[PDB]
């Protein structure tokens, strides 16, 4: 269900999906990935900011007001790019929330997906190594 960048970018027929912002993926994104965005850019801002400030579980609730009415197309896209290719590794930004629940959803759906572990950011750390 999780996978490391090292093994994800050897899959064969492997196509990345990136769940952050637009204006993130437009800045940087991992090499010939897909956005799809699980938030528009300010309505990332304001879910960051009510976890700052009040928690997690408002964050949450926060998230499905702007998210549960995206899932089935998430799913359908998904679904399509499950016809070409054979791997689908999902990630945000640090592998937490965004990328885990798309991924297990997708997963109890019967739609193979991995989730990447530690995000855009552990492509970044494996790109620049020493």
């Amino acid at each position: 269900s999780v996978i490391k960048i090292e093994k994800a970018l050897k899959l064969d027929k492997v196509i990345f999906v990136d769940v952050r912002t637009e204006g993130e993926y437009e800045e940087d994104h991992i090499l010939n990935a897909i956005n799809m965005p699980l938030f528009k850019n300010n309505e990332h801002n304001e879910v960051g900011t009510i976890y700052k400030m009040q928690g997690k579980h408002e964050a949450i609730q926060k998230g499905f007001d702007y998210v549960s009415y995206k899932l089935k197309d998430i799913y359908l896209q998904a679904a399509e790019l499950a016809l070409n290719y054979d791997n689908i590794v999902i990630y945000c930004a640090r592998g937490g929330m965004r990328s885990g629940s798309i991924v297990n959803l997708l997963s109890s759906l019967g739609v193979n997906v991995y989730q990447l572990e530690g995000g855009y950011k552990a492509y970044r750390n494996f790109v620049l190594e020493y």
